[PDB]
């Protein structure tokens, strides 16, 4: 019989990723796993039709059932409003879900021995976590049109003495100014997620800051992480022969690049961005990275591919043209989700399945069966021949055949 | 007779780079060029002995003579303080020089046809530099001890308006808050350095901004660069068949990835995250990148290798073990410095020399004579045989022999 997988929240998306998402379910998941599936259609037409209520209901379902797996979705701009005749320029469903759940966004690459990367020596992923403070977390920047003083004041709730700090007195010309903040509770949540991620993986954790420039602001992150480590995690880390260390951002980047990988990196940046850094995009654009939101309760996770809907491929698909879209990141959104479900329910069979599907995916690519973009990584796009890659459907078929063999081997 | 090279500020450094720096001068520079050499010993023992006065004097000399060439130096940490029994944990000489001169740092790769790169199609360097305020910049950050409102106000000098922006109302606990600013003059300086770098190279310039969180900050950089281009550089650029364009980071990364290179990339800074400028320095670990500080004046230049003192190789050298340290980046700090000196003085003979030394260096590697790290790039470190590379001294000897032949050919 099939594995009884339990309660999973699944969010359907848009364009090419919507096609691949259905292929993953029909070919890799449903033949082996039975789910109490809480399925939400976050397709742009359905979000428009429901006045974005579907997104809010999907976020509430993840909060209730603790496991969410999300397909890439269209974030509307002026062009999308005209394309689909939208009622409004709906907000990013990622942003809406992230604001409702809160938590730390961790980014993890899928590594294949034959697939080039920035550093040859990187053999284990470098998991970078950025805390989501929200879109209710208002960054306060403005133009200073001309001379005058910019001041920042703190007024205690208890009526006690107001404190005023001079940011700058613009004596000639103008510029720009900004105000930023972080609550201690948000730093504490970021710390807990980071320490638990490091223990979960059995890897060391590094926190990077600019505490040389932001002595009080970044110093608070450094002190809170250190206090939490000393009081709640030091014993556990020493027992796994791992450690926690703070690093300045410049030292951390240089050290990571001379590393073999295999560490957690809690990244405290200035603007509170949670998106991948610029250079990670050269690898995320391959369909080889996931984004996992780890919520402050230590029970709720939301997993998704770290790429968009692949519009360019969807247009080819709409014209009946052959496509070669990499489903790896979307598959790993499912496996990372299912592995978390297995951990919460102590479901050994589901935990085995999720790990086996990850192994099958990496092994298929490593055996030389891959989509066009991966073949172009190895050979160079001008040198790629049709015999070097598999189309979307052929690649999914190969994964399905390989998964069947793998699960048969597991029986004996 | 030798070339009369003029006034150059030279800073001696530490460990393996100090050995190579003397070899460069004795074998590649001094047999051909006579200099009014302003030489400063920035060796860690001398900085300690002079209470870092030597560093400040070397920075003043660069300001006066416009051309500086710097050897890699030790930046002290707790371990270095113990190693050399230092009086203080002296500040980075780079930081001290940068604070005194001002300007923007640009990274420039040295490219060899047989040396693999991140993108195969990169045949000309992508000269990347980011905005950065000096150490003089004081951020207004503070602890928020408990609940209360944090607000940032702008009061124009003419007393007619007052704009108050709510940063955050801390309802539950305290945290941290900051006020930050950018003066228009600082953005203008970054723009001028970038436009002058593009004209100096005869290449187009691109400015990148994120435009996702601090849009008014990003917008000010975009407007200032465009205004400066239209009013002071557009004619000069059109005359050199080059151009200036603004691009969003994501578009810039994708474009750079499909480019052949040969452009200036000025990055708006996003401190605390993994920046393209810090990532670029990883190519410097091969000894194949320089860092050039360019002041907005267009007259003052400080050049250095984009790597450190190579301590690991220095320890081998101390034990009498064979080393293979790449001197290319240190040689290009000299040639980039000497080429700038030649431009300021209209010295055709010095300009020929600097370019000939750059050609000799690239040609030697391309003919298959290189250090171990470059041989490992091509073949993979486990497959490198002793016959695939030259040790430090053998490589310098080959460059010296090749330079002698090249300059003899130039005469006849
Ligand atoms: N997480 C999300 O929900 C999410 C994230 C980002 C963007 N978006 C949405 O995505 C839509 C389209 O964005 P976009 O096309 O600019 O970005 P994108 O879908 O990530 O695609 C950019 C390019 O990267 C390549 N690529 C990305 N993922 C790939 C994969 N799985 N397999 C193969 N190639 C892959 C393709 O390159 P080539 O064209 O060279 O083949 C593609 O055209 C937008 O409407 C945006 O709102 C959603
Ligand atoms: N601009 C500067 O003055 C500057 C910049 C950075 C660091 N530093 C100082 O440099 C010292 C050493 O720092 P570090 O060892 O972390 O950094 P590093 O000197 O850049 O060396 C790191 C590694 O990069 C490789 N490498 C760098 N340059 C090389 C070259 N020319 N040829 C061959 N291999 C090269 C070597 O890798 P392998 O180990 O695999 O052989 C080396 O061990 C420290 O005291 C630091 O403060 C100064
Ligand atoms: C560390 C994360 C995630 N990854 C991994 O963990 C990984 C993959 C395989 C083994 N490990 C990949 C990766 C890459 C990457 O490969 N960029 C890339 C860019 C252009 C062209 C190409 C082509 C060759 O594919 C690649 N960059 N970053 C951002 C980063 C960089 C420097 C830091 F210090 C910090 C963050 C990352
Ligand atoms: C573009 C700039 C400057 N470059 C050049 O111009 C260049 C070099 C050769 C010909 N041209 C090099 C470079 C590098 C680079 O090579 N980093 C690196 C890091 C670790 C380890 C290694 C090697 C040892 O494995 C390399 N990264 N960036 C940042 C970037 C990357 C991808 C983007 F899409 C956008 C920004 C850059």
């Amino acid at each position: 019989k099939k594995i009884s997988g339990g309660s999973v929240v699944e969010m359907q998306g848009d364009e090419m990723t919507r096609i691949i998402w259905e292929l993953i379910k029909e070919k890799l998941i449903f033949p082996y796993v039975e789910l109490d599936l809480h399925s939400y259609d976050l397709g742009i037409e359905n979000r428009d039709a429901t006045n974005d209520q579907v997104t809010k209901d999907a976020a509430e379902a993840i909060k209730k059932h603790n496991v969410g797996v999300k397909c890439a979705t269209i974030t509307p701009d002026e062009k999308r409003v005209e394309e689909f005749k939208l009622k409004q320029m709906w907000k990013s469903p990622n942003g809406t879900i992230r604001n409702i759940l809160g938590g730390t966004v961790f980014r993890e690459a899928i590594i294949c021995k034959n697939i080039p990367r920035l550093v040859s020596g990187w053999v284990k992923p470098i998991i970078i976590g950025r805390h989501a403070y929200g879109d209710q977390y208002r960054a306060t920047d403005f133009v200073v049109p001309g001379p005058g003083k910019v001041e920042i004041t703190y007024t205690p709730s208890d009526g006690t003495q107001k404190v005023t700090y001079l940011v700058h007195n613009f004596e000639e010309g103008g510029g720009v100014a900004m105000g930023m903040y972080n609550q201690d509770k948000s730093i504490e949540d970021f710390a807990h997620s980071s320490f638990q991620m490091a223990l979960s993986k059995g890897w060391p954790l590094y926190l990077s800051t600019k505490n040389t420039i932001l002595k009080k602001y970044d110093g608070r992150f450094k002190d809170i992480f250190q206090e939490i480590y000393d009081k709640q995690y030091k014993s556990q880390f020493e027992a796994q022969k791992i450690w926690y260390e703070h690093r300045l951002i410049d030292d951390m980047v240089a050290q990571a690049m001379k590393s073999e990988g295999g560490f957690i990196w809690a990244c405290k940046n200035y603007d509170g961005d949670v998106q991948s850094d610029s250079v990670a995009q050269g690898y995320g654009s391959l369909g080889m990275m996931t984004s996992v939101l780890v919520c402050p309760d230590g029970k709720t996770v939301e997993a998704e591919a770290a790429h968009g809907t692949v519009t360019r491929h969807y247009r080819m698909y709409q014209k009946g043209q052959e496509t070669s879209t990499n489903p790896i990141a979307s598959i790993f959104a499912w496996t990372r989700g299912l592995a978390h479900r297995a951990k919460l329910d102590n479901n050994k069979e589901l935990a085995f399945f999720a790990n086996a599907l990850e192994e099958v995916s990496i092994e298929t690519i490593e055996a030389g069966f891959m989509t066009k973009d991966l073949a172009a990584c190895i050979k160079g796009l001008p040198n790629v021949q049709r015999s070097d890659y598999l189309n979307t459907f052929e690649f999914m078929d190969k994964l399905g055949e390989n998964l069947k063999i793998k699960l048969a081997q597991a029986k004996l």
